[PDB]
């Protein structure tokens, strides 16, 4: 009756199924999987990188942006929605072969420097590369690449450093409000009375009117289908796409839910 | 046609096999599982661990430290071998749950902190949890804890930061010098011309003569079987034990050997 | 005309006046200087340090410790208002000489891991010997060393991370609430609109709230004067002593004015 | 009676003495001061640093990066001959405000990590700002940028990671192979029996082999009175430099002379 042996962090297939460059705005684009956000922002001054999904990802975003005739010594900046195995995997490969920058929270920060082991709610099952925090951003801070601000708003609820990164692009002229908010859910966390997280629940109310209040015209997620995107039909993927209310209400119901049901 | 998932480092189902302490000399004790060492010494000022193993064996160590009665607050030290997962694994759970302090070299340093991510010779396929060094030694070393000298003597080849510890002793008032040398393989490395190691021969040569050369009468390995222990079998444990010599003059044979073939 | 030569961090006389132990409970104690607070809680289980003061105290603050008979390895945590050298000064040193852990949220471990470089409001004027935090602590956490509790409370304002520590202590077997609160002091500040704190205000005013409801029946600050303490007194030196109220309604006053001084 | 002040890292004023870009080939320019060593290489792809000199002298390097027509996000790496005050001072800030990448072995890496603090000779007298190394690099390792290939070679003995960095140049056409070799200086250091650096003498020896058998034609170092250069007379700077050999062999007999001295 020996130890147990090491366990992979496995995930649905959807999850790391290739597809090519989507876009969303002028400058803004999908370069992701199916079922995982990795949003890139080409400006004159280089380009901006909104997560990256799960660590064998690396690879595959550096394909999609070649794609889309970007070098690797041009991404300047990694901007993260939170420090979890499957939305900040490649940041370290990413950051090695890429020259570029990693803009995070103190939060975010030190998730990302243990690679996210000692998870206050998974522990050390999903644990990825770690790397390293190079600018430390604060709560309505503005990040400026090529013209284009990045202001970032720290809703703390699903890791204590989750950020919601706003920008202002154009659909051909037309300027767009687009809001990238992280996830708003706490599958099997201990919400009452966590040891690790005392004022959970506080974070994750106020977070929930933070979503409500964010200027936006078009929302995505690190999730695409938590906000009902479809990234897999092209053009009508954002069809059906919620808005900021819609998402953080839905999501506001189901943390009663889950939080009246733990109780008894 | 998706992305692969994701691997865990699996290993042998010996070296998960817990076993109780067995009994090196009258201040050192073997607290591992049947194939990996993790060595336990207790002197008047507390515990100084070498090496842990598996990440997954952190609980059976802090059971073994109870069994000799060694309160978590009493592991004053942990020295490392190498900073691998089969032997710095628990180091970071183990420091938060006894209150110790990791000194390492520097090499092995940095392999801890990005918890052997970005490997020379593996990459990222074997990644255990991040732990932070907070006592950096120099070659030569001497570190002194209740009285036990512990000397280090670099020996770079399987990794950078390889270390071996020397300490003496008593064998029931009798002296004895014990050595625990860290491994001498290479297995798949590239010998030859490794852009990411380009003086890897020199080091792994002039690390033979420095384990041929350190002064002991009883010698351990992190893998019990290269210096011929058999811990499953208690008492005549140390029976067929290798010398410093003979372990250098073997280990270097196949090393050339690998490199004859490696040239083919 | 070359450039200028680099300035060091000087301190007013008082604050580097050493003094004795003057005992506050029964087991918390009073190790600093005269005009900087260097909190001693004597645990069954080990001893607990709230700051430190200026760098170059940690020489005086071993000294008082043995004072206590404590010896370096007796220390088993070392918790901190906020990561200035003013306060965390001999942190790095007091972790290599005793053996000893840090416990600090998220904010003040990323300050504390640059040495105060980079500040917020002060830039590399107060840079001081970096140290590491071994635990990450989230609000309202509770810290247990020897069966005194610790319970952290985030009052971000001075700093991102600043925190108030409070437990509960015996007054010769009648309890006291004892509250350590941190600085609500600006100073040189700019509050309106700074881009590297943009939510500045927001979270002075809440940390004003959180002051004035923590449980508390003798309050201490980093700086006596603060809070009326006249540690150069010995057994008078609570006397005039604050409460949180009065503390962090004199400290809002002076906010208020330096705000509309400010916007003037 | 109180505790003495901080004093401040105070250095020549020739040290702080800023000039224009000094031409060294086609590709290498000084851009330091007139008795600090910063190299700048133009390639290509982008800007390659080798040291910085003191904290103060970040916005200097900027002004003459501007000068030969570098923009900051073009300075893609930052190469460091040893990790103390006054030559990796400003490489803190010159990350933030460049966004580049620092390539180190890893004990320069750990230096530069705790800012110079916890120094093996100079104890925590000599503390700056405190860096991150992005790409830890071995011995012999070549770094391209641009085409540019820089060779690494560990040269021990003034820090246990001082590195001299060999590339190839054209003047005019005409190749050329410079050399930038670290310090080979002991000031003040305790070379016989040190407890903190055991094998010290056998690094600076072996050190001491390894600068001569470089491939150089033009050698410069950190001090460029070190070899004989005089950075204020700009043509005639490199008249009386000195070359691999003879740069090594005054710098032993001085070691052996210190040495001698010393055992006295
Ligand atoms: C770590 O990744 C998540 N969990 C898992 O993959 C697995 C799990 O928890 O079941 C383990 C997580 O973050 O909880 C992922 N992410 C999100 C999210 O981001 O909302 C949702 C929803 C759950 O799946
Ligand atoms: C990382 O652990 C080792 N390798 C593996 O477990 C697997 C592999 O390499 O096949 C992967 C390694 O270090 O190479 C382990 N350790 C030793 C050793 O320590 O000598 C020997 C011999 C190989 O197995
Ligand atoms: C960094 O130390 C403080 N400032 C200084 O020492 C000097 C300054 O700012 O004038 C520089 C600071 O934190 O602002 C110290 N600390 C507090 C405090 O802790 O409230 C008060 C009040 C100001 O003096
Ligand atoms: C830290 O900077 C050096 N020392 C000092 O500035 C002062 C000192 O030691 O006297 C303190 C040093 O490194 O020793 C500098 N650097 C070199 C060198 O780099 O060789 C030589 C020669 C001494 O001066
Ligand atoms: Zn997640
Ligand atoms: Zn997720
Ligand atoms: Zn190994
Ligand atoms: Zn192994
Ligand atoms: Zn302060
Ligand atoms: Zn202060
Ligand atoms: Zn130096
Ligand atoms: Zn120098």
């Amino acid at each position: 009756a020996p130890l147990p042996q090491l366990r992979a962090y496995t995930v649905d297939a959807s999850w790391l199924q290739p597809m090519a460059p989507l876009q969303v705005a002028d400058h803004t684009w999908q370069i992701g999987t199916e079922d995982l956000t990795a949003l890139l922002v080409q400006t004159a001054e280089g380009a901006v990188l909104l997560d990256g999904g799960m660590p064998q990802m690396a690879g595959h975003l550096l394909d999609n942006m070649k794609l889309r005739g970007v070098a690797p010594q041009d991404l300047r900046l990694i901007l993260l929605s939170h420090a979890h195995a499957d939305h900040a995997g490649p940041v370290a490969e990413l950051k090695r072969r890429t020259g570029a920058h990693v803009a995070a929270n103190a939060e975010t920060a030190v998730l990302l420097a243990r690679g996210g082991s000692n998870d206050l709610h998974f522990g050390d099952g999903i644990t990825y590369p770690p790397a390293s925090a190079d600018r430390i951003i604060m709560d309505g801070e503005v990040v400026t690449v090529g013209g284009i601000a990045f202001t970032a708003h720290f809703m703390p609820g699903h890791t204590p450093g989750s950020t919601a990164w706003t920008w202002t692009d154009t659909r051909d002229g037309k300027p767009v409000r687009i809001a990238y908010a992280d996830s708003l859910s706490a599958p099997g966390y201990q919400l009452k009375g966590n040891p690790r997280y005392p004022r959970l629940i506080e974070d994750y109310k106020r977070s929930f009117a933070t979503v409500r209040a964010l200027p936006c015209d078009l929302l995505l997620t690190p999730h695409p289908g938590a906000s009902n995107w479809n990234y897999a039909v092209g053009s009508k993927a954002s069809a059906e796409a919620l808005t900021c209310n819609a998402y953080a209400d839905a999501a506001e119901k189901k943390f009663d839910a889950q939080l009246a049901r733990e109780t008894a």
